[PDB]
């Protein structure tokens, strides 16, 4: 490591730790910036040379973290928890956690290789036919979303899970062992305990379960309503009105979001859909204007505009020069207090306008906490960033807001269109809740050893049926590794944050709507042009992770805890309607025939 980047001499007391932390920040910004810039250069210009430069930068960052982490532990391990400065305790406490840097040199290289291999297996997995082959993006995704042929959906679902999961299993086993070995040296019983420690809650798992108990009735009613609709479409041979739903029929490879089957379940189909896409096109909107419109939403709250560096450096539309890029939208903090960017192959549609606002919500977060020490430039807990992005989108998606920005002449007030709106939202927000909760329950069991490799798939499908009420549409056994067929598993990205953020965002919404002086149905609230809501946002965002998330949340919503009631209050109208619908049809809530699996279609897979 360059001598100017490794730590010098510092004294083993709090005053010395302040100097240590300031010197850490100076070098850390350089290291962090070069890593983000190298990822940016690759993700906006995918070449092998750029991929190589990115790996160089990542390994420099790892080397930096180990050098400063070992120094921090040598000097402050027995004393940092008694420092009087709480932000210093947060900084030092993070620096002394080495993760994979605790592994012997060859194991550390193996750990990094496993991460790269697992990521590559997932991104190149494909489903071949009895011939060309399909890729997850966009081939299989579009089949799951729009095909209504049971056997076709089945072929894509089975093909993908076998292709992505099976080769991952031997690697995931080795990753699990090395990951645990590394974090045991940081003082954690296993990797899952380290992930959970980010929430700094002695009763995190109990708190989560109590939350889900309050949410489960809404999911069960949505599940039974949708299961009825599927029964009408595919018949009694493939749909058990008292059993789990076959996992490939909900519009999504993982059945985590059901909005792609909205057309089957529309409460009131005779009402016009809400889609202002064509009006955007007639008004001449393009990607840049969409971002300027999003920017004006933030300035209307007296939040910060996008700085010139954002407009100069961002990739707001797919480059015309034929460059290969990552088109999925993402927001970038370069950790130099200067460069902040969005990378998105923006298209001119209503849904994309909502995404622009969401992603700019991430940028606004970055800009508000950019004067904090680098270690504290993150959300108050790992679920805050998505919750901030999503709460802004909750306002911007309403017909009320679309009217105000010139995209919808007349706002209807018939209750039937309200139900349609809420049911569409529920297919996205409520259907996801069991999946967001269960993924890390599976990984926590794997990390702790309660789920050895011999029961990876058994415990995966236990959780999937228990919470989502689905079953695999073909028989599975322990040669299959269906957890591996979800991006975040081989790419080792924690997941409970997303369940947390789905709860949080409705807590945020209620608080901000009240601060905005809004009165009426929560799902019609738009905080646009409320400087009082903007002030309340500003105080959460500028805090970064400098303070306990429970206290930041208390200042914002008046409660120091996650709470499911604001979500239930948002959806109360459609929850009521679903209950009535299910009781009119005499539905069984749940899946009492838990052993049920559907049969294979005749002569599978010689089909169209
Ligand atoms: C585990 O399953 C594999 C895969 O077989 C498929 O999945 C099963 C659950 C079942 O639905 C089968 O009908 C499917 O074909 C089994 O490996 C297959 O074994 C058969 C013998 O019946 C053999 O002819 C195939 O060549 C095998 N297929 C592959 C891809 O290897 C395996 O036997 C099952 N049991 C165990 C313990 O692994
Ligand atoms: C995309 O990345 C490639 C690198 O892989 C860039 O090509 C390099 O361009 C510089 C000049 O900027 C040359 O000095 C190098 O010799 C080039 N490398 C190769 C392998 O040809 C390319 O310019 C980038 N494209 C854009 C639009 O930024
Ligand atoms: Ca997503
Ligand atoms: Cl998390
Ligand atoms: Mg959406
Ligand atoms: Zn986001």
């Amino acid at each position: 490591l360059d001598p100017g980047l490794q730590p010098g001499q510092f004294s083993a007391d709090e005053a010395g730790a302040q100097l240590f932390a300031q010197s850490y920040q100076s070098s850390a910004e350089q290291v962090l910036f070069q890593s983000v810039a190298a990822s940016w250069a690759h993700d906006t210009n995918i070449t092998a040379e750029n991929a190589r430069r990115q790996e160089e930068a990542a390994l420099l960052s790892q080397e930096f973290a180990e050098a400063w982490g070992q120094k921090a532990k040598e000097l402050y391990e027995p004393i940092w928890q008694q420092f009087t400065d709480p932000q210093l305790r947060r900084i030092i406490g993070a620096v002394r956690t080495l993760g994979s840097a605790n592994l012997p040199l060859a194991k550390r290289q193996q750990y990094n290789a496993l991460l790269s291999q697992m990521s590559r297996i997932y991104s190149t997995a494909k489903v071949c036919l009895p011939q060309t082959c399909w890729s997850l993006d966009p081939d299989l995704t579009n089949i799951l979303a729009s095909s209504r042929s049971y056997a076709m959906l089945l072929f894509a679902w089975e093909g993908w899970h076998n292709a992505a999961g099976i080769p991952l299993k031997p690697l995931y086993e080795d990753f699990t062992a090395l990951s645990n070995e590394a974090y045991k040296q940081d003082g954690f019983t296993d990797t899952g305990a380290y992930w959970r420690s980010w929430y700094n809650s002695p009763t995190f798992e109990d708190d989560l379960e109590h939350l889900y108990q309050q949410l489960e009735p809404l999911y069960l009613n949505l599940h039974a309503f949708v299961r009825r609709a599927l029964h009408r479409r595919y018949g009694d041979r493939y749909i058990n009105l008292r059993g789990p739903i076959p996992a490939h029929l909900l519009g999504d490879m993982w059945a985590q979001s059901w909005e792609n089957i909205y057309d089957m379940v529309v409460p009131f189909p005779d009402k016009p859909n809400l889609d202002v896409t064509s009006t955007m096109l007639q008004q001449g909107w393009q990607a840049t204007h969409m971002f300027r419109v999003a920017e004006e939403f933030f300035t209307s709250l007296e939040l910060s505009p996008m700085p010139p560096e954002f407009w100069e450096g961002s990739m707001l539309e797919k480059p015309a020069d034929g460059r290969e890029v990552v088109c999925h939208a993402s927001a970038w903090d370069f950790y130099n207090r200067k460069d902040f960017r969005i990378k998105q192959c923006t298209r001119v549609t209503m849904d994309q306008l909502s995404t622009v606002h969401h992603e700019m919500g991430h940028i606004q977060y970055y800009l508000q906490y950019k004067d904090l020490p680098v270690s504290l430039r993150r959300g108050a807990n790992p679920g805050f960033h998505e919750a901030i992005g999503d709460v802004l989108a909750l306002s911007v998606s309403t017909p009320e807001h679309l009217h105000k920005i010139g995209l919808l002449d007349r706002v209807t007030n018939d209750t039937e269109s309200d139900i349609n709106y809420l049911l569409k939202m529920a297919l996205e927000k409520i259907a996801f809740l069991p999946f967001g909760y269960l993924v890390d329950q599976w990984r926590w069991g794997v990390f702790s050893g309660r789920t050895p490799p011999s029961r990876y798939n058994f415990d995966w499908w236990y959780l999937r049926t228990k919470y989502q009420g689905i079953c695999p549409p073909v028989t599975r056994n322990e040669t299959h590794f269906d957890a591996g067929a979800k991006f975040h598993v081989p790419n080792v990205t924690p997941y409970i944050r997303y369940f947390v953020s789905f709860v949080l965002q409705f807590q945020f919404h209620e608080a901000l709507c009240k601060e905005a002086g809004y009165e009426g149905p929560l799902h019609q609230c738009d905080i646009y042009r409320s400087t009082k809501a903007g002030a309340k946002l500003r105080k959460v965002l500028r805090a970064g992770s400098s303070r306990p998330w429970q206290e930041v949340l208390k200042d914002m919503v008046g409660l120091d805890a996650l709470d499911a009631q604001p979500l239930l209050k948002y959806f109360q109208l459609v929850t009521q309607w679903l209950q009535e619908q299910n009781q009119q049809n005499g539905e069984v809530l749940g899946w009492p025939e838990y052993q049920w699996h559907p049969p294979l279609p005749d002569n599978y897979p010689e089909g169209i």
